Formats: C-alpha cells, structure tokens, sequence
C-alpha cells in the first residue's frame, strides 16, 4: 500500500536521534546500521537519524524517543515517511545555542560540558532546527541548532571548530516544551500504562471517528493506588503525549472555597474544558470532594458530591472530555460515582516492585552523572516499601548529601553557580545507602502484589509436583477450547500439605513466576488477625484485590492457623468451621467464572482443616509435599549455595547423605549456620576470605531435624486415607 | 434524577421538584421518573439537616397531591427497597413495587443481541457461550462488553492505514466484523465490577439430569405441583398443602439437583441459600438477613427456596459432644419465624437438605414447617448407570468404554463420587489432547486410569446410621 510511511512508537535507548527498525525490514528500505535516514513530519519539517537493528519491535512501528518526535511533531500512533539518505554531507560547525528557561542560573562555560562530551565518540547527525537534548549536572538543557554551514543536515565531526556563545533565545510559542512529562518519565507501573493508553487512544487521538460511528467511548477513568505512586504523573503524561487539553481539579482547592463559590469553579471546570476538547479533566483527591457516605455532615458537602454526579451525567459524548480521577483505596468514594456512565473504568496503579523500582530510580537520576560503583540494582533491592515518590525523594536526598560534602567546601557561591562544577559532582553508593538510612519508608505498607523472582531453579527436587502444578495452572489459561471439548471446568484450587519447611511456599511462588502471574501471599498471622479482630469482611478485599491483579496466584499459607489457635487435639467444643475460613469459602465459590485467579492453600496440619474447603469448586486438588530425598537434598543444598561462594573442597551429596530426613528448611539452617561462622572469620580478619569445608562441619554440630518420624507416618497416613 | 435535585441550594431545590409535577400534570397522561430516589428520599435516622428532611417531605406531599385528575404515573428507581423512607410506600404514594432483577443466562442472550444489532459480527461467535460466561453482568455490563468488543476490533483494523478523514467512510465499517477472539478479550477485563448478590432464576436442570430417584421425582411433583394447579380440590377436603420438604441422606446423592430439577419442571424461580451463608449470619450474629431472604423469595414467587446444609450451624457447634446448649440457635430460629409467619400460599415452596438429619433441631419438623421428610439414598447400579450417563451426556464418550460394568464394580458411591471418576477421566484425556500432536477423544483406558483413584466418601457405617434415621422417624 505504497510502503513508504511508517508509524512512530516508543524506544528503549537513552540516546537521542536513533530509530530502531524491525529486522525483517532490511533490504526493503535497503539501508543498514551505518546509514542516516530522513523522516517527514508535520508543519513541513523533518529529522535524520542513524538506525539500529532489533527483533522485538513490530514491523510497522519506528522506535524513537521524545526529542526526535517533538520536532517531527509526531505523537505516538501517528505515521511518518522514512526515506534513506546515503547522500549525507558533513558540516563545518553547525551553530548551536541554548533555549527555553533551561537556561536557569547557569553561567560561564557550558560548552566543554553540555556539548563536547555528547558530540564526542558519536558523529550524531544534526539537521538545522533540531532541539536535541543533553543532560548534565542535575539539569537537562537542550540546544537547538539554528544554523548549518552546509544543508539541510550534517554529521558532526570531532574536527569542526566549536562556537562558544550561550545566549538565551526564548522558546517559540507554538512548540510544547520538553520539560513536560511524557510516558518515558513513568518508570514502574507499566502493565496498566498500556491499559490507560488503550482506553484513551481512540477517543483522544481520533475525535472524528466517534462522531462518525455509533458507540460510546469511556466517559471517566478511576486511577487508584496509594499516594505517591504516580497517578497525577500518568494523567499528565497521557494528556501531554496525546496532545489533549489537561485540566486539573484537586479536591482541597474545591473544598477551600465557600459554599457556591465551590461548585461554580467545579461546574466551570468542565464547561471550560469541553471547549478545548479533546481534553482530560483530572480530579485527583476525589475523596476530598466525593466521600458521599454516612460520614459527611452538612448540605454543602452533600451538594458538591451531587452536581459532580450530574456533571458526569452531563457529558453527552459530544464532550470529547475524558475524566480521570485519582483515589487511594476504591471504597474511599461515593458508590454512585461508579454508575455506568460516570466512572466505568477502574485501574490500579499499585506499588512498584524491585524490577520496577529500578526504572523509577533510573528516571530520577538522568541528570546527575553518578559514581561508578553504585549499581542501582541493590539500591533498587533495599528500597522495598517505597512508592515512586519515596524513590524520587531518595535520590534527591542523595544528591543533596553529595552537594553537602563538596562544592560549598570552598564557598564558591556567586550570583549564578558555575556550570562545569556541578558536572564534576558525582554521587557515590555511600550517599544512597545514607539516603536509605533515613525514615523514607514513611509511605504505606499494605498487601504487595508482584511477580515473584523464584523460578523452578530455586526448588530442589519435587519434579513430579512441578509438572502436576503446571497442568493445573497452565493448561486452562493456554488451551481453553480443549477444556470446552469435554465440557470440563478446570479446578481452580490446590492444597499443599506436608511437614513444615518442605517448600510449599516456594512452589506457589515458582508457579506464579512460570506463568508470570501476580502472587498475593496471605500468611498465617493475617488470618489470625481477622479471627481475633472479628473482621472477616477483609477477606472480600483480599479476593477483589486478586481479581484486579489477575492473572494472579492467591496463596493462603498456614491455612490451619485458626484451627490451631482453637487447639484441635482437644480444642474448643465447636466444629471445624470458623468465621474467616467461612468467608474464604464464600468468596471462592462466588467468584467470577475464570478470571485466571488460582487459589493455593498450604497447610502443615491437613488433619484439622475443615472438610468443606475440600469439596469441588474449592481447593479441590490435594498435593502432598514430602520430606526431600538425598536426591533432592543435594539440589536443596545447591539451590541455597547458588548465591554465596562455596569452594569445591566442601562436598554436598555426603552432607545430603547423613540426614535420614530434614526439611528443606533444616538444610538451609545448616547452610546459613555455616555462612555465619564464615563471616565471623572474615570480619575479624585481618589482625582466607571465603567459605571452607570446616565451616560446614561446625555447622552440622547444630543440625537438628524439626520433623519427628512419628508424624511423617501421620503425614503418610493422611495421604493414602484421602485418595 | 436525585443528584440534580440535590445539586441546587435550599429552596431552589424543592421548587424544581414541585415544578417537575406542576409542569408534568399539564402534559398528561405523563410519567414522572424519579430515578435515584435514594438521593432525595432516604428519610431515616441518617439524614442531618432540615433541608434534606424538607425535600423528603413535599415529595411525600406531591405524591399526596395528585388527586387522580392527574393522569401522571410516578415511577421511581431504587436499588434495594429498604433504601428509601418508609412513608413513601404509604398507600396512595408508591403502592406498586416491581423488581427488575439481574438477567439470567437465557436473558443475557437477548440483551447481547440487542446491543449488537448494528455491528455485523463474525461467523464463529455464537452469543450462547458469550452469554454463558457473562454471569454476574447486569445489562449495562453487557452493553459495555460489546462496545469494548467493537472498540477492540476497530483497534486491530481501519486506522491500520490511517484513513482518517473529515467523515469516515461508510463502506469501510460495514466490512468491519468482530470475531470471538474480541469478545473473549472483552470478558478478560474487570467488567464484573457490578453487584453480586443472591441470584434468582429458573435453573436449567431438567429431570433428564438426575440419574435414578424415580420415586422421589414423582413424590416431589405432588408436593409442589398439585397444590398450584388444582386448589379447589384441596379445598374439597379442607386441606392445607404442606409447603416444606427436608431431603436427607449422604452427601453427593443429588439433594441439590432434585431441588433445581423441580423448580425447573414448575418453571419457578430457585433461590439457593447455601451452608456458608447460614454460617455467616451465625458468626456475624446477623439473622435479620433471614427476613430479607424470604421477602426476596416472596417477590420472586412462584419460587423454590432451598436451604442446603441446614445442619451447618449444628456442626459448627459440634453435635457429637458439642456445646452445652440445646438444638436451637439464632439463625434457624429466624427461619422458623419467617416460615410460619409467611403469607398463606404465595407459591413459595421451602426445601431444606441435610446430610445430618441427626443433629437438626426437631422444631423444624413440626407441621407448618419442613413437614415432609424424603430420604435420598446412595444410588443403585440401576441408577448408577443413569448417573454415569447424565454426566457423559455432554462430553463425547466413545462406545468402546462401557457403563453398567463401571456402575457394577461400586458397592456404593455417591452420585458425586461417580462424577469424580468421570471428570478424572476427562482430565486424563485433555492432558493427552493438549500435548498432541508433537486421537483427540476419550477412550476406555482413560476411565481405567481414573478408576484407580475412585474412592467412596460414604462409609458403610453411616448408611446404617442413615438407614436408622429412616425407620425411626416415620
Ligand atoms: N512510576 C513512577 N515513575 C516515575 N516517577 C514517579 C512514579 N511514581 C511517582 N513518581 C514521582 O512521584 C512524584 C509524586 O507523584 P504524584 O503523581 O503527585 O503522586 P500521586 O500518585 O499521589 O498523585 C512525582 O513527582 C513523580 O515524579
Ligand atoms: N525443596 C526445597 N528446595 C529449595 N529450598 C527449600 C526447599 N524447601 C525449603 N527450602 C528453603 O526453606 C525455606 C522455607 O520453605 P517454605 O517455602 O516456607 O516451605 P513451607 O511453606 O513448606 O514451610 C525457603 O526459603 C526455601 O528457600
Ligand atoms: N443422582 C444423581 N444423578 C446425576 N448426577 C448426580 C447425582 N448425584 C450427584 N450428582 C452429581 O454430583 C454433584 C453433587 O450433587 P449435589 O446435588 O450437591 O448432591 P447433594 O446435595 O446431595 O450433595 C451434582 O453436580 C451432580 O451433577
């Protein structure tokens, strides 16, 4: 269909002016990784960029960063024309020059720093007019090239004399400035980022179609998550990047006004925004306006929760407006806000995980120029519990520490503090570890939901259980119509039972990982909390959170916990049923047909579990998890030692021999007991620094087995008795 | 709509309200629809202020103000009935009360077919199984499903070229079709974000589904059918039809199936109160919920109201030794109360089921209550054949595997133990078919590997115990 045009799409690399083509296009465009290519754009303008070769991209989507797009005036999902330019011709000092307000308090010589490092080792091709952006010294300043000695475009060479100027030509009115947040400023919430963009792509990008079609596009979207997880960030990025007019209501501003000065700004906020359409109204802190409940007193509060309901109703789909509202927990707001036609969509931004806390950290230091040893992987490992704002606060406190150890050491403080001096400034690992030492996990801790990092590589033995579990969890999600051929419902429960420390937890996490599914762990103390606190209404919030995190594995560990707290060898006079397990029964059997929520219980006392859990439509598959065998006891010892260094001198299958049986936990005990005797040696020294066989022999002096061969027979009994 | 009326300031509110009727009584015959009547009229303890209580007033007296020279009908939408001020229901204000209810599988089909009449779909999607997995969806959930289906398919195509012009072409959307892989992607979303509360619909289980129990099938029809069909015959002998039944027997013998089968043969609504729901009221010490259960049967009448595991609270107290108390307890007490205090005959027929007739409290038994005990035994190989077939009347079973020999080897199993064998076999099959090919039907050796795991959950002890409760009672 005249394959010249191509779509624009996001790109992974940090560098500017690099487009990443789909590899089965090579000889079509005929141009390799050494050829720069001209790209057509809106208001009659272009750019030229060197090309990279990668597998994962789609065929039709060019991958390029924000700066190369803004000048093109392409917004993601737009199409550009890609035509080669082998005809490239080098320049002699293209003239480059500072812009915006960015251009903040800088002074002196910014060219040996904000240019010369960047142009070097590069040959970065530059067409006159590009905004190409540089970063250093806790700031991103971009230099627009106003003049190119040859034209239109030029490679840069190390041999072009370089022109010191530094004058502040103000940015033109019509371009929308770069400092503003795009999608690449959002680190760690991306699964849901596709979700919001999917909802809003067609309404915001294509106003014509919904006037040319019968259908209803989403009227309002409810972003919810703990505070500081980037909900405002998301709304702004989506608005800024689709180009739609972003209006911002925040609850306390509306609540700041007097009665009737309030709802006027409110009903003006939409009657102002529906002009500028397509537009996004972001109502963050929707709890401030709209907790319509028992708890509000007064008419004027109840008035404002009203009229918000009827501005939601008032948009007739001739409004191109999308309404986003940020909330913290969903029960927070008035339930009539969720009527269909007000806030129909509900999207949970959630706490970022270790794998996500990395990207956030890497977004909030892109201007710093760090120090070489800090790896941001273990920085991202001990920041657990931090939302993305906690993370932004960490690295800014890191950078204010390092500015405390240096610089004003001399007291160089002048009118405008020097450029080259902050670029020298670097922040080492001893700053960040000092940044964490502060209170910063002052944000929320509630039930986590993320894909665990335990692959099957971590579980010694249990081969048959590993394949049994895959069938249970995998085959239904992958191959449904096969289940439909025999008219079968996949069983959605499992109950692991066996002695303690045999890996019932590991297996559950391992299988969530193999599915790349979310894993919610409800541990024993949390069920006991509901049972003492007589609050089993919490079990509903647990399953609805699995439903929103689906596909997920929901794991009840120590499901016998409440049965124990009642005794159970003699125990109370009652039956097996109790408050909390009752609500687990209720919420299980009353759950949605298949949302890919798979329920795993685990127990070390299958004896005293109530049998109602067992009935079909519940945890329906009992899987015994035995004490390991020396076959497995070898892989248990290795999967523990696959991190810490273990010299060849100490040998395994002989340790795994001497134990008639231990738990996989008793073996980790031995391992960790040995590794303690080692570090004891290494800290002391020197006044050698690795593990040794005799470390493990002193460890084995304390090896105890927690399972007494009595109850294995008891466990052996529950096995054959049940079938 | 309530929030519009609640949006105005005091006195600008009730003016629009008393204008809403004084405007509508001109145009008569007319319908005033007050939806979100909870916004105006939750007159209760909970309202604070005079102005809210003012507006719940004056609505009461606009209801009074229509003299039947008003041709106006006033409809008001509400969510649960206890929602509104009880003086709105005085006779002469809102006398009629009609429950729209969640649609069922058979109804969710028509809704789906209404919200795609303009789409021009794709050939494989049948809307029957689309309508099968949409359970829990209200009709608006359904409208949202199919619109998200149609916005998906517009995402896979069309703007593929970016044909976007002033007015987007006619012939191009007509080519556009939405396949089953769109709808199954439409369900994968959160959409059952609407309510789930006790369902009420006609079950799909006909007697064709129940192997055996021939005598029980005819006994139940008399109990439930003859009264509704032939009342004056009951009036000739001055008899009250017994409105209860108590099924008792071992587990998995079909006490639930029979209750659903008979609601279907009557084409009556079937409300199922299961064991966990009675335990909830007993732990939660909220047995005021039992009233809402029977009033919902009364509004769904003619209905079958089925209490499964009516021994559940007795078990949770033990009952071999158990607590020091008697058989009575909070929740079953309110079931007694709401039963005997129910309307003469609204065609609400009460079925309890229990696997422990031993520890049931005897007060349930007294005439005017679940008055007819019906024993539901372990099936016989006669019936164990029809149990095996009624399970396999969906999934394909080759002739090669034979039934009455499987139904032979079991001295006794439950009808549930047999479904266990069946489903265990069908799992071993799909295991084979998913793998292949790197043949695709059931086989006899599938069932032989299944039978390795066949266990019977009823131990021949308690059948004698069940046999005992039978002759002891009469
Ligand atoms: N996922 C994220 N990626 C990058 N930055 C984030 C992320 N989440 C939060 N932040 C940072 O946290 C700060 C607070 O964000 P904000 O959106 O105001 O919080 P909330 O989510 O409560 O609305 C923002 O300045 C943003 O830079
Ligand atoms: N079979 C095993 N293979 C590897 N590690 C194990 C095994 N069993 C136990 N462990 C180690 O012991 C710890 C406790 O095991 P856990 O998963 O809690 O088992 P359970 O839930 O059965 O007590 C885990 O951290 C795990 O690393
Ligand atoms: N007599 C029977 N005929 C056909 N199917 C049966 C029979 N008994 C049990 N089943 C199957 O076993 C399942 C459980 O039976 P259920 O109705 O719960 O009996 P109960 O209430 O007595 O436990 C049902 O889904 C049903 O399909």
């Amino acid at each position: 269909n005249r394959p010249n045009r191509l779509i624009v799409d996001e790109a992974i690399n940090e560098d500017n002016s690099v487009v990443s083509l789909s590899q089965p296009k090579m000889d079509e465009l005929q141009l390799f990784r050494g050829d720069t290519v001209l790209l057509k754009g809106k208001k009659r303008r272009e750019a030229v960029c060197i090309v990279l070769s990668d597998d994962t991209c789609s065929d039709e989507k060019i991958r390029m960063n924000r700066v190369v797009r803004n000048n093109l005036r392409v917004r993601l999902g737009d199409v550009i024309s890609i035509q080669p330019c082998p005809d490239v011709k080098y320049g002699k000092r293209i003239h480059v020059l500072p812009i915006d307000d960015t251009v903040e308090g800088i002074t002196g010589n910014l060219f040996e720093v904000y240019l010369k490092p960047y142009f070097l080792e590069a040959y970065r091709p530059i067409r006159k007019g590009d905004i190409f952006l540089v970063r250093g010294g806790m700031r991103a300043v971009e230099f627009k090239v106003v003049e190119t000695d040859p034209s239109p475009y030029c490679i840069v060479a190390p041999d072009t004399v370089i022109h010191c100027e530094g004058e502040p030509i103000k940015r033109e009115d019509e371009e929308e400035s770069l400092n503003e947040v795009g999608y690449d400023d959002i680190g760690g919430c991306r699964k849901q980022l596709a979700q919001i963009k999917e909802m809003v792509e067609l309404p915001l990008r294509h106003p014509a179609l919904f006037k040319a079609i019968g259908v209803k596009p989403p009227r309002g979207i409810l972003l919810y998550g703990p505070p500081g997880t980037g909900k405002t960030l998301i709304a702004r990025a989506v608005a800024n990047e689709t180009g739609a007019f972003f209006f911002l209501i925040n609850g306390p501003e509306i609540m700041s006004k007097l009665a009737g000065e309030s709802e006027s700004n409110l009903r003006k906020a939409f009657e102002e925004a529906e002009k500028n359409a397509p537009a996004i109204i972001f109502i963050d802190e929707l709890d401030a306006i709209a907790p319509k409940r028992e708890k509000t007193h007064g008419e004027v509060e109840r008035r404002i929760v009203s009229q918000l309901l009827t501005l939601m109703d008032g948009l007739k789909q001739r409004a191109h407006v999308i309404v986003m509202a940020a909330t913290n927990r969903p029960n927070s707001i008035d339930p009539a806000l969720r009527r269909f036609g007000r806030f129909d969509r509900e999207v949970d931004i959630g706490i970022p995980d270790a794998t996500g806390r990395l990207e956030i950290l890497q977004i909030h230091t892109k201007n710093m120029k760090l120090a070489d040893d800090v790896d941001l992987e273990q920085v991202a490992n001990e920041t657990h519990g931090h939302v993305g704002a906690d993370l932004a606060a960490l690295c800014s406190e890191a950078a204010l520490q390092a500015i405390r150890k240096k610089m004003d050491l001399i007291d160089l403080e002048d009118e405008t503090i020097d450029a080259e001096v902050m670029n020298s400034l670097a922040v080492t690992m001893d700053d960040f570890r000092w940044a964490l030492s502060q209170s910063n996990p002052s944000a929320l801790r509630e039930t986590v939901v993320e894909v665990p990092q335990v692959t099957w590589e971590d579980i010694g033995g249990l081969e048959d259980v590993k394949r049994e579990l895959q069938e249970l969890v995998q085959y239904p999600v992958e191959h449904p119509d096969k289940f439909l051929k025999f008219g079968m419902t996949p069983s959605k429960g499992v109950l692991f039972y066996g002695p303690p420390g045999c890996g019932k937890t590991l297996l559950a996490k391992a299988i969530a990982n193999e599915c790349q599914a979310n894993f919610i762990s409800i541990k024993g103390p949390e069920l006991l909390t509901m049972w003492f606190g007589e609050s089993e209404a919490n079990v509903r919030e647990i399953f609805d959170k699995a439903r929103q995190a689906a596909p997920c594995v929901l794991f009840f560990d120590e499901l016998d916990s409440i049965a124990k707290a009642r005794g159970g060898n003699i125990g109370d006079g009652g039956g097996a049923a109790d408050r909390v397990i009752n609500q687990i029964l209720t919420e299980m059997d009353g759950m949605s047909t298949k949302k890919n929520v798979f329920i795993i219980g685990a127990t070390n006392r299958p004896d005293i579990i109530d049998p109602a859990i067992l009935r079909p439509g519940r945890l329906d598959q009992l899987i015994y998890i035995p004490l390991p065998d020396e076959k497995s006891r070898v892989a248990i010892l290795k999967a523990n030692l696959r991190k810490s260094p273990v010299a060849k001198d100490v040998d395994l299958e002989f340790l795994a021999k001497m134990t008639n049986g231990f738990s996989g936990a008793d073996l980790t005990e031995i391992c960790q007991r040995a590794c303690k005797l080692a570090i004891r040696e290494s800290i002391e020294s020197e006044i050698v620094p690795e593990i040794r066989r005799d470390h493990f022999e002193e460890a084995m002096r304390f090896a105890r087995r927690s399972v007494s061969d009595n109850d294995i027979r008891k466990y052996e009994m529950f096995a054959q008795t049940l079938q």
